């Protein structure tokens, strides 16, 4: 016990399809844990109720599934928050209260159901250490326990209680190793504090700031000497900035960042965390709300300045996801351009898209930081074969660079400059230094049969109309 | 302890061949697990017993065994009530005591006998939900414990103990689950309670009550509203009503099922059991009596009404078993003509019949009402070769739905019709269109001889003569 | 040999449990020969869903675009044409090979068949698939298609029929001790034959060859085949005399021969699976694809009984008579409680039985009640409110990236 605040959710999913971006899956349903918390509230994981059209509430005691309502998503901290409206769903449970952020090798009891099963499951482990890691790959990194016990689908999102029948934070199954590993990971109660307090305070969620930089450590003291730095001082050195980070161009390159909100930075990028223990600075950062400033100290000309830093979310030049909305597409000719995401990627090349994938697109995934707050790695996805693109149809996943010597910005872009195209010839620079050239007014005549054949209801997403 | 009350049970059964009515199959032992209960009884399942000619009874610290009587099966509940005359049985062992029906993931002990083995196996497990249940598949739905443990042949009948040693129940192995996924079921107390006090009251088991109507949920709104149901109102609709349960003809399709017994129930058929607890509204039904009436509380044309409702047992038209009586036959020429049952499909297709039987067939069985109170599936099950059915040697399992123009009902009736036949032939309408045509006078005298060839006793089971 | 040409086929083909859509484009390799008269030959599932094939000469650097003539499903055979006079100037290809090959046993041996047992599939013997597709059938579909200008397919008689081999039941219908042949058990109702024969007719010949007690007819010396070969030589439309033993008197029919028009199809001939969609509930028709694609491979055993009844036993009792299913619930507010439907029959909409999927969906365009009231199959109904039944579609097709709430066939 408490058995009974720990639900079961079933979830009607109607996924896009990233490789067909006109269609929808067909339906599926998924279930998975969650518990009821106070205020009329349950938690669950973000993933369990991803492009959600219905979510169902099971309790384990009775057949009745509760009709539930999705309040929030919260997709880098891979929590949902949902209500219920049918009052008989929420009489005569006792809520999950939450505990203190636990110690190391602290036992920790996980609740939840196994996988197509609708009994209660109990998991045993201790916390095994504090980690800085990503809930979604490709996206924020945030506080997180580790724990010596597996987790597996079913269990994720069930609670994970200390001793003394606390709640310390939601179970999450690794994305990094494989169930036999005997590793998981619980969501902890400050993030979830986190979320809950930004669902509050704005009605909807905010996300977790950054600080826009990549850095390198200053362990090496001629390092430290040569850029000015007094025997005392420690911190890291600012390698890169995000152009669209703009609070942040108040930063430059090679600046020592020295301390953050008054809390000292060593020289291997970690702040001191409790008695004995040492974590990553973007600790600091990630349990701020957006919107909120950061003291930020940093040496610069050997002298020291200090910059109160408005900060916001990360914005990736290909997005770890896309929040569930449908991705963007343009389609002339039989040409499908598209812009290229982590679940573009994924569903292009398998879980190993970071291996293979083209080197070109991997680049741009790895180590490409976005010129502007709009910019997209366009590229054409396919080619819907047909007569008008004859000798292109071997054409796939290949960055369009500029139309008619113009730069591609973006998708929207590309789809203004093609509808706004009066040249006698449409000519895209595409990657790999290729060049494709179509006649202006056979192409934009030949799209309507190519849709037609492929039972294409539009020539693009709707956020291009 | 108290392990002393937990017997072994030895049984010789001489089984009915179904697909060779005339042939009871070579005598087999069986061994399984059975408890002493108070007033010099035994409690086993009822698989462990069918079609028995010789029970025996062990303790588990002495080699002597014990002639045993049976007093009772009760087989949808899959319960044998057990005595033994010589008195040195019961000397010096305290009988099984019962416990209340027990909570969710409470503790349950079951103890018994392993496949084969003479000594006391132990087995421990959590009550893992309520259920209700089929003991025999295609038979009437019960209360039942699911538990985490699992069950296999040896321990099914001996006690399951909650931790104050009182016993919650008999063991009983799962006929849909593979025997390493570890889940088992305990027949529950009150339906003991039932089959007891049934014995003890009618000298004889008289079955589990229901309905005898089949029901869809009211969970849609415009449904609710078109007929009539005021927005407090909940319940089932009734989709269809057993024609051979003339008690409950008084209901008629469509009426809305608002209450059974006073309680109140809901629009996906579930009623309140417990705290926090919803099951199926049948286990109001079943826990009645056969005769007990029932108050059933309707909506019909927006207006309520309320009846009072004999209840009595399920007569299904391919039963799901025959009590233990051989199954009924009769021959002519060779063509054996016999009735479908659940046993007679599974000793002819296997384990998988629900799959590998004739879609006809599996029509019958899964979607059938039987029209009146003996009414039959009479099939050809085979042709005994001969000459006098030259041609016919193919016919294997099909209906057999008319003779000489007129319907057959059952076997009965079609054994007195060809007995009574004065046209010069016989002829058979089989299913898919299908005739058989004998000459009356040569095909009765051919019988004897063919009877003789496969040494079968009689042309037809002694319910026949 | 340089008639023999290689085929690259990309193919788009339907999806039938998301009748909306049409599957990823992929392609496929394989090899076809130049005939007289304009005319290219290859094999059916080579094409199937063809969305554009080109051809490439012996050694040339050219891909002609080609059309594709006829498509004989029944029988595994295609016919295409280039309409450049250049591609007609004056063994097959190995997978992303463009150079000829020759090649296991030939020689070896060992709608109704043809009964032949044991890079690149195309070819030119006959037309080589992967055994060799004959020329007795390949003659019947050129011939065929060189006569209707498009392909017919091979006809039946549209009966069923029971053997005759036990001596009581030929002397109770009157068959002298020389008479052989079948007992027809039932017909068609879409045959025209059903009209002229009779149940327990027997079947003595079908153009003057004896059909013998079992159903079969001579083939060769010490072989015989089943009479359904000799139907299925004939041509659709072609007559055919049928003589039959009714009431103990001899009648011979001449009946023209055609296509059978089964309740659940074999196929559609590549044309697009209909669908019609109201408040989320996807109506379509059950074919076999259909339930190829709903239950996998072993659908002959994992489908609903009630609809493998239909698919093993029923017969369509008027031509365009379809069997209508809900095939899936696309949840919404306005479906509330009804989430659990799959693969169940629409008998009736309002007291009216439902014939196909056109009348259904003319029926609930004219309804005007109150409330839509569909009779499911397993005696359940489905109710909806007509106004807000039909105001919740939209979103819903838009939620799932539905065109429009009907097939266009539907739209007719």
């Amino acid at each position: 016990p408490s058995m009974d605040a720990v639900v079961k959710v079933f979830c009607v999913h109607t996924e896009p399809n990233f490789s067909l971006p006109w269609q929808r899956k067909r339906q599926y349903s998924s279930g998975s844990s969650g518990f009821i918390i106070g205020g009329r509230r349950v938690l669950t994981n973000a993933h369990s109720v991803e492009h959600h059209t219905q979510v169902k509430l099971k309790k384990r005691g009775s057949d009745t599934k509760y009709l539930a309502t999705v309040l929030a998503i919260g997709t880098e901290c891979d929590i949902a928050l949902l209500t219920v409206t049918d009052d008989e769903f929420w009489e005569g449970v006792s809520p999950v209260e939450f505990g203190d952020l636990p110690a190391l090798q602290d036992a920790v009891t996980v609740v939840g159901y196994p996988i197509g099963g609708d009994t209660i499951s109990v998991t045993s482990g201790v916390v095994s250490r504090m980690e800085i890691l990503s809930y979604v790959h490709g996206s924020t990194e945030l506080l997180g326990l580790q724990i010596d016990a597996a987790i597996n689908s079913g269990n994720s999102g069930g609670p994970a209680f200390n001793d003394k029948g606390k709640c310390v934070g939601i179970a999450f199954q690794s994305l990094k190793h494989e169930d036999a590993e005997n590793i998981g990971y619980v969501i902890p109660t400050p993030v979830i504090v986190h979320f809950i307090q930004d669902y509050e305070k704005h009605d909807k969620y905010t996300g977790f700031p950054v600080l826009g930089i990549e850095w390198q450590k200053m362990e090496n003291p001629d390092l430290r000497k040569s850029m000015g730095m007094e025997s005392h001082q420690k911190g890291v050195r600012i390698r890169r900035i995000e152009p669209t980070a703009p609070e942040s161009q108040v930063l430059k390159p090679s600046d020592i960042i020295l301390s953050f909100d008054g809390v000292n930075i060593a020289n291997d990028g970690t702040v001191p965390f409790r008695h004995g223990e040492r974590i990553g600075f973007s600790y600091l950062i990630s349990q701020k709300y957006t919107g909120d400033s950061a003291l930020v100290k940093v040496l610069r000309n050997k002298e020291i300045l200090e910059f109160n830093i408005k900060l916001a979310i990360h914005k990736r030049l290909i997005p770890a996801h896309i929040s569930g909305k449908p991705p963007s597409y343009f389609i002339v000719a039989g040409f499908v351009f598209t812009t290229v995401s982590v679940p573009y990627l994924r569903s292009e090349y398998g879980k190993e898209y970071e291996f293979d994938a083209p080197v070109k697109l991997l680049e741009k995934h790895l180590h490409a930081m976005a010129q502007s707050v709009d910019e997209q790695l366009v590229v054409v996805s396919q080619v819907l074969v047909s007569d008008i693109n004859i000798g292109y149809e071997e054409i796939v996943n290949t960055q369009v660079v500029a139309f008619n010597g113009k730069p591609v910005k973006n998708l929207k872009g590309l789809a203004g400059m093609v509808e706004n195209c009066e040249d006698e010839y449409m000519k895209f620079n595409l990657d790999y230094d290729q060049i494709v050239v179509l006649d202006t007014k056979t192409a934009k005549e030949a799209t309507l049969d190519i849709l037609t054949t492929h039972c294409i209801p539009s020539a693009m997403s709707d956020d291009l109309k």
